[PDB]
């Protein structure tokens, strides 16, 4: 299992702290709850999540509960804080249908994280037999196109093709126009678009994303079907805070949390839910093209808390 791999370093860090907490344990009093709070702070779930989880654990326990039961309450509380006790099958689902042109847009601060994620998304669907198109529309970013050409050239299934800018028109919107046209005419199942724009200039980002919306919506009214924000898990609570600025200026529908295997901070997923309230749909587990999997909250919680259960 890749969730083993995704959660390993953060599962180790969380249980180290919880296990250290077990030595000192006597009652579930005021002081204990304070030490438990500091352990939760350390997962980087962010202060609101820390208070929610702590207060849930405290409501599920009594002064004279045993530690084994503290942990079960903890695991329950983490899960309830994340899912917020709701039906998540639709929420976390990538909206991909079989008899239409599916058009997903990718957004994110790191331009290499976007191209790597686009490539990995394209291979996920190309491997399931579908016909995939990539639109290299981040034309103002030096190297972005070259990155996507190399993915296609050496790591992608040959059911993935690419549309890039020429010389005369290197407007982002122009690449998206050619891509849509081509995607419809040649019966592609999925168009993946590397959007343009920086947070630096949010009028500009909003403008570029809107030109793009108009263009695709003249062919698939319901598009974009997905607007996916790439968040690097190693950037922690600060990168999540920065990511907020993105959803506020774009109609983001899901998150691709990359490099989860490189972080010791298993609270990142609850921080995202708290600060963005946008479901994580994919999670990146390694550096190879197929190191990307659909996100599953139970596997996430199970693996996060595996070290102490």
């Amino acid at each position: 299992h890749p969730m083993e791999k995704a959660m390993l370093k953060s599962a180790f860090n969380f249980s180290k702290d919880i296990k250290k907490l077990s030595k000192k344990y006597k009652q579930a009093d005021d002081e204990f709850f304070e030490e438990l709070e500091d352990v939760l702070i350390q997962t980087d779930m962010g202060m609101k999540m820390v208070l929610k989880v702590s207060n849930l654990v405290r409501k599920k326990t009594k002064r004279d509960t045993s530690f084994e039961n503290i942990k079960d309450a903890l695991v329950e509380s983490l899960y309830q804080a994340y899912t917020d006790n709701d039906w998540t099958n639709k929420k976390y689902r990538i909206d991909f249908k079989e008899n239409r042109l599916n058009i997903f847009m990718l957004v994110g601060v790191n331009g290499t994280g976007k191209t790597t994620s686009l490539a990995k998304m394209a291979n996920y669907y190309a491997e399931l037999g579908y016909k995939v198109l990539i639109a290299a529309a981040d034309t103002f970013r030096a190297g972005a196109t070259q990155q996507l050409e190399e993915w296609i050239k050496t790591r992608l299934n040959n059911k993935v093709d690419l549309v890039k800018a020429n010389k005369l028109n290197a407007d982002p919107a122009s690449v998206v126009f050619d891509a849509i046209k081509k995607a419809k005419e040649q019966n592609y199942d999925l168009l993946l678009i590397d959007t343009a724009g920086r947070l630096q200039n949010k009028t500009n980002l909003m403008a570029e994303l809107e030109k793009m919306n108009k263009i695709i919506q003249q062919v698939e009214k319901s598009a974009p079907h997905e607007v996916l924000l790439v968040i690097d898990a190693t950037t922690g609570q600060n990168g999540v805070i920065q990511a907020e600025e993105f959803s506020k200026v774009a109609d983001v529908s899901g998150i691709i949390l990359t490099k989860m295997d490189s972080t010791s901070k298993g609270g990142i997923g609850l921080a995202i839910k708290e600060l963005l309230n946008i479901p994580i749909k994919m999670i990146g587990v390694g550096e190879k093209v197929d190191d990307l999997l659909a996100f599953d909250i139970d596997q996430y919680i199970v693996h996060l808390s595996s070290g102490f259960m």
